[PDB]
């Protein structure tokens, strides 16, 4: 029934959040220290508050989107159309410094950043959850939900890849301090540049403005593509609220559902492990190994390899898959990760292990999201009418995703800082090159094995193949 054009239309909506988040999280820490002249402590406090506020908004938006009456134009979709036109300007404000408070008073100054960052975070949260919830209000067909999910999570990976590349080719990366000879040797250097010319500053501000404008334009184009082409199917059932079901009737029951919280733990552990792997494999093969001249391409390879495997790794679950495939993917993660810790310095094993790690990243990005709809079917069938709490599961799911990806960085930074991680040198102490390999290789293995042991979700293939029939009328 569903058309390919519909799938493409619904997939285009996977760019905006995953695009802006990647373009921002990598860059709103060098921005506040070289263009907007702000003291380092305020920059740190901005980062902390901004990262904290999203996690505390996501569940609130998820809760408050359930108590929304069906309007004349869609129940879920209107939240999108009333959010993008206010998002752009908000985003477009955060990326330049117009603030001239008669002398650039810092305390009078940085408030132009915190509030705008928070507002953008809340607006993007308002856009994300309904978009990720639309995946169950399309024709209510068992297979087509997973089919749409596959094309949704291909676009997110491509967005993460493209967002950093656009910004990088627009604004050049900071100059490296040492160069590696072709034979293999490090030559120290010193820029010794004042780098305080007003012309260069005024140029860099314009460059950042142009990049922000480009990202905003693609944001709004994707938004307008999404709004036209996919229709939020009308709820044909008599689901509503009876004289029962008080204000917290739903949320008090969504938690403790059984299989849902059991799946949550496995998702959390696997996501934490792979966040560690990517975030620190970024520079693992830069210090404890050689190859200081090409890691910027090796990371691009590992991240891009995850794209062209989502289709095949979902075709693999269309046949004898769907919880009979997670084992294979994470197992395929295991051996080359345990390999690269040994058999050092080859320039050839480092690429095959990277591509394999990408093929493994695909599994952890795809499977734990394509499995939840079956849990939703279980919840609907094993309970009475239950007017509806669909956008609650997704909100809690995104919140735990944020939790994992924000505790990964914390653990990494704390563990590295417990060794003498020299900050501005072309050097390495004794332990850092060892703790870094340990944290890239062994701890992911422990989390993987523990999650595999815990990943015993109730709905085996028989459960879904039975619940399909009862889910008609």
């Amino acid at each position: 029934q569903l058309s390919i054009c519909n799938k493409l239309c619904y997939a285009v909506g996977g760019a905006p959040y995953q695009l802006t988040g990647c373009a921002l999280g990598f860059f709103l820490h060098i921005y506040l220290l070289d263009v907007a002249k702000v003291e380092p402590l305020p920059a740190s406090i901005i980062l902390f508050v901004g990262r904290a506020w999203d996690a505390f908004t996501d569940p609130l938006v998820g809760f408050c989107i359930s108590k929304s009456s069906w309007t004349r134009l869609g129940r879920l979709m209107p939240w999108i159309i009333f959010s993008t036109p206010l998002a752009i300007i908000a985003y477009f404000l955060i990326w330049f410094v117009p603030d001239f408070p008669s002398g650039t008073e810092s305390s009078h100054g940085f408030l132009w950043y915190l509030l705008f960052y928070c507002l953008f975070e809340t607006l993007v949260t308002c856009f994300h959850v309904p978009y990720s919830a639309l995946t169950m209000f399309i024709s209510t067909e068992q297979s087509e939900r997973d089919s749409a999910t596959a094309y949704r999570m291909t676009v997110e990976v491509l967005g993460t890849v493209i967002g950093t590349a656009i910004q990088g080719q627009i604004v050049g990366q900071a100059k490296a301090p040492c160069l590696q000879d072709q034979n293999g040797s490090v030559v120290v250097s010193e820029v010794a540049n004042r780098t305080q010319s007003t012309a260069s500053l005024k140029d860099t501000q314009n460059a950042y403005l142009l990049a922000a404008g480009i990202i905003a334009s693609i944001y709004v184009l994707c938004a307008f593509i999404l709004i036209l082409g996919v229709r939020e199917q009308r709820e044909l059932y008599e689901s509503q609220q009876a004289e029962s079901m008080p204000f917290f009737q739903g949320l008090r029951l969504v938690m403790g559902h059984g299989p849902y919280v059991k799946l949550i733990a496995g998702f959390l552990f696997t996501s934490l492990a792979f966040m560690l792997v990517e975030g620190n494999f970024a520079l693992f093969c830069t210090y404890t190994l050689d190859f200081r001249n090409e890691f910027q391409n090796l990371l691009l390879a590992i991240m891009l390899s995850a794209t062209f495997t989502i289709p095949i790794w979902q075709w693999f679950l269309t046949r004898f898959g769907k919880k009979t495939a997670v084992y294979i993917g994470i197992s395929s993660a295991v051996p080359f990760l345990i390999l690269v810790a040994l058999m050092e310095r080859n320039l050839i094993v480092t690429y095959v292990v990277a591509v394999a790690a990408g093929v493994s990243v695909a599994a952890a990005f795809l499977l734990p999201w394509s499995m939840l709809p079956d849990v939703i079917d279980d919840f609907h069938l094993k309970h009475p009418h239950s007017p509806g709490t669909e956008p609650i599961f997704f909100s809690f799911y995104v919140f735990f995703t944020k939790f994992a990806s924000g505790v990964s960085l914390g653990v990494s930074t704390l563990s590295l800082d417990f060794a003498n991680y020299q900050r501005q040198g072309c050097s390495q102490p004794e332990q850092v090159k060892f703790t870094l390999k340990m944290l890239v290789t062994m701890a992911p293995i422990i989390l993987i094995l523990l999650g595999l042991l815990l990943f015993k979700l109730y709905p085996i293939d028989e459960e879904k193949r039975r619940q399909n029939k009862k889910a008609l009328q």
